[PDB]
């Protein structure tokens, strides 16, 4: 006989999305256990319990005379009551059965990479089950028992501490925009024979993360076989070159420093410039003066660059970095990236170039969508949240009202313009973004943007890996999906059509 202390196992948080629907729920799932000393004295018994375990004979009560010292094994976990009852009536003496706490996860794979998963003991492993789990785990209680030689609970004395439930957590994501970019990311991949893929949708005037998807996915509910690949939430732990699409942040050094307006033209022919050994390269070379638009509609490398030598790279890292590109989101989430701004005590025309660019920096699909949320917020930058933000905290501004107004304009001309890229265009809609391309032979196809472009409430940031047919710029390959997406992230949002 003994009087000891167990713990009472505390009820998980329930995790939902921002209009309560549920993403993470702690269901009851029925455990089977047992005492291997009380086992002893029932060996008569054992063959049954082995066949309504499905096990066989011998394996088993070699399993009972190697855990024999031991005073708990599990027998066999997440069964229905039905189930369990089925074996509790053998009436086996050591044999219990218990009702315990099990994560479900209702919308599987369209969320994965965001919840993440618990444990088989129910501890945050992955994602925001991970991120937020002292909020979600809750207290475990203690009851007070008498047990005797071989560990059987004889009496039930007291509970000494209640147990605490955990708490529901509320997240950012608005699950009917996230089936919406699931299912477009998934047909773009397929569309294109790529490899993986990132989508990101962010209110520009909460910081919120709408949407937040990535391919390959998994089913968290059946994790047997468990492929590391499909597990990465890609769109925090994964850097990419954002390329072409951080040249609104050069144009916006360029606007502000006093040098620059729209109109101002730069020669850009031959569609090439050799700067020592390095040579800057545009796509089409069949150009000669172009205006500042121009340089974002043709997405001229050559016309950036010159750009840059001009104002100095000084001021565009100082862009950069304050949308924070290449910065921390202060988000957590585990495994995410910080990326990389490179910086330079002087720096040399080349790397001016590059940077003015996007070549040679890495950034994160959070990071870039976030830069362009505080462009589009009037170069306000919202801090970023993953969840349910009801108090908007203080923005920071970060690129001056006028020059983000102005740049806006751009980017709506990027995107409706003769020449430009007609495939982003959003029906019924205004909308202004970038694309890019990124060669990594092998590339990386971008789009980043924001809509309705005369009151913008939604950015995102379309990234495909390895489109593997004829198409792969991102005005082909990702334009094309920021365009659905869009359309459909505003109608759900009953955001009033612009394009009137
Ligand atoms: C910006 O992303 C910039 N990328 C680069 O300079 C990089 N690589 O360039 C390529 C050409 C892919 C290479 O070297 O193989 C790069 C940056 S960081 C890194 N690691 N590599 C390029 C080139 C200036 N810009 C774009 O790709 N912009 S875009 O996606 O908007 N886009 N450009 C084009 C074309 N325009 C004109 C032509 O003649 C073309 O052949 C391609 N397109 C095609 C569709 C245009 S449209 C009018 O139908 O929408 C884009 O989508």
């Amino acid at each position: 006989r003994s009087v000891r202390h167990i713990a009472i196992p505390a009820h998980r948080g329930l995790i939902t999305d921002r209009n309560g629907e549920p993403l993470a729920v702690s269901t009851p799932v029925t455990t089977l256990w047992a005492n291997p000393k009380e086992l002893m004295t029932a060996k008569e018994r054992w063959p049954q319990l082995a066949a309504a375990l499905g096990q066989d004979t011998k394996l088993f009560a070699d399993r009972i005379e190697q855990n024999a010292e031991r005073e708990f094994i599990y027998l066999v976990r997440g069964l229905t009551p039905e189930q369990g009852e089925g074996v509790i009536a053998l009436k086996v003496p050591g044999v219990y059965s218990i009702e315990e706490f099990r994560r479900f996860y209702p919308a599987g794979e369209v969320v994965a990479h965001a919840v993440g998963f618990t444990d088989v003991d129910d501890r945050g492993r992955e994602g925001i089950e991970l991120a937020f789990d002292e909020w979600l785990a809750g207290v475990p209680g203690k009851r007070q028992v008498l047990k005797d030689r071989r560990g059987r609970v004889i009496k039930d004395v007291q509970v000494t501490k209640n147990a605490k439930p955990g708490k529901t957590l509320a997240l950012s994501i608005d699950l009917r925009l996230q089936y919406l970019a699931h299912r477009e990311l998934r047909n773009a991949l397929l569309e294109n024979g790529a490899k993986a893929g990132s989508l990101v949708i962010m209110d520009v005037k909460t910081g919120e993360i709408l949407a937040m998807t990535n391919q390959p996915t998994y089913n968290p509910n059946n994790r047997r076989n468990l492929q590391p690949a499909a597990m990465r939430n890609r769109a925090m732990i994964d850097v990419f070159e954002p390329g072409s699409t951080v040249k609104p942040f050069s144009m916006s050094a360029a606007l502000a420093s006093g040098r620059w307006k729209p109109s101002d033209i730069v020669d850009v022919y031959p569609g090439t410039l050799q700067i020592g050994r390095y040579t800057i390269r545009d796509v089409s070379r069949n150009s000669r003066q172009l205006d500042l638009t121009g340089i974002l509609i043709k997405s001229s490398n050559v016309g950036i660059s010159k750009i840059a030598f001009d104002i100095g790279a000084e001021s565009i890292y100082s862009v950069m970095q304050q949308v924070g590109l290449g910065q921390d989101t202060g988000l957590g989430f585990p495994g995410e990236r910080v990326g990389n701004l490179p910086n330079h005590r002087k720096w040399p025309k080349a790397e001016t170039a590059t940077l003015a660019y996007g070549y040679g920096l890495s950034v994160t699909a959070i990071q870039l969508a976030h830069a362009y949320a505080a462009l589009a917020n009037d170069g306000k930058s919202v801090p970023l949240s993953m969840t349910r933000v009801d108090r908007v905290p203080d923005g920071v501004q970060v690129i001056s009202p006028e020059v983000a107004s102005t740049v806006q304009g751009m980017l709506q001309q990027v995107v409706e313009a003769q020449g430009g890229v007609f495939r982003a265009q959003v029906p019924g809609y205004h909308a202004a973004g970038k694309s890019g391309t990124a060669r990594k032979n092998a590339y990386r196809s971008l789009f980043a943007g924001f809509a309705p472009a005369t009151d913008p409430r939604i950015a995102m940031v379309v990234v495909i890996d390895e489109p593997s047919k004829a198409g792969y710029f991102g005005g082909l390959v990702s334009a094309p999906v920021f365009s659905k997406v869009m359309a459909g992230a505003l109608r759900l949002m009953n955001v009033p059509p612009d394009n009137l």
